């Protein structure tokens, strides 16, 4: 039979929403009382994003477009490919790094969603996983720069140590969307709901929380 979300991915989504919809009202709200604004718009945007997207995935788990038998929530690449590079630049502002450099970055970070998008909707395993190797290939490229800026001499100490800080955090969790994809929109052996879940899992870490992190961070160097 055919794999399609149900009301229990729904659900999840649902609540997904309800976060980031708080979140982007909390820094919303907060950032009216700051200086350093620029930080606070960064998240409100991502957040505001992401509430979005999810709201769309939760209130069409219905309409189901579908690659083979399975049924593909595209949704998230969208959210991704916007949300993904603003989240290389909260990081980019601890640091010194040059345009040309972040053009870098970002320019491989937006294919490497792409390259999965791409692969969202292919039907031959054949080209399926080899879409999937680009995007890995660009996480890696991607990954790479980021810690260029970790070692080679170019912030204040205090930015470039909370820099390193979230960047690690980063760094894994992100290679763990790469690992669930691979398994469902990918590979199959995984529920569209499980996936949404778990997708949806990462997506809080990686949003809301780095986000605190960041502001935090910003806050607290700010104050010395
Ligand atoms: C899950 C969602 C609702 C979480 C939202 C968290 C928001 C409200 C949190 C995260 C970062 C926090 C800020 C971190 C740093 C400062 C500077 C400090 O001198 C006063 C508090 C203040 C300004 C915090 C206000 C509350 C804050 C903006
Ligand atoms: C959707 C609901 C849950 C959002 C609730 C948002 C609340 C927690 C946010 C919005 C306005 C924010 C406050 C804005 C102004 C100030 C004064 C400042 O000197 C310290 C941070 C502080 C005190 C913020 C604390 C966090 C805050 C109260
Ligand atoms: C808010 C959303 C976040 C932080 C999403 C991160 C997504 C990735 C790091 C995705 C990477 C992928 C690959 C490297 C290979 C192909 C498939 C992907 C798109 C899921």
């Amino acid at each position: 039979m055919a794999d399609v979300e149900t009301e229990t991915g729904m659900i999840a989504q649902w609540i997904v929403f309800a976060i980031m919809a708080a979140a982007a009202i909390a820094f919303g709200v907060a950032v009216h009382f700051r200086p350093l604004k620029s930080a606070y718009y960064i998240n409100i945007a991502i957040c505001t994003i992401a509430a979005t997207a999810y709201y769309a995935m939760a209130v069409n788990y219905q309409d189901l477009t579908m690659n083979g038998e399975r049924q593909v929530v595209y949704a998230r690449y969208i959210d991704w490919v916007l949300t993904t590079p603003l989240l290389l630049l909260d990081l980019i502002v601890m640091t010194k790094m040059g345009g040309v450099m972040i053009s870098w970055v970002i320019g491989a970070d937006i294919f490497m969603i792409v390259f999965g998008i791409l692969g969202a909707f292919e039907d031959e395993h054949k080209f399926k996983w080899v879409y999937f190797i680009a995007g890995c290939v660009m996480q890696a490229v991607l990954t790479y720069g980021m810690y260029n800026a970790t070692w080679k001499d170019d912030k204040s100490p205090e930015y470039h140590s909370s820099y390193v800080s979230l960047l690690v955090f980063l760094s894994i969790l992100w290679v763990f969307y790469p690992v669930v994809w691979a398994f469902g929109s990918g590979s199959g052996v995984l529920s569209v709901d499980n996936e949404a879940i778990l997708m949806g899992i990462l997506d809080v870490l990686a949003k809301p929380l780095f986000g605190m992190g960041c502001l935090i961070a910003h806050e607290t160097i700010f104050k010395k």
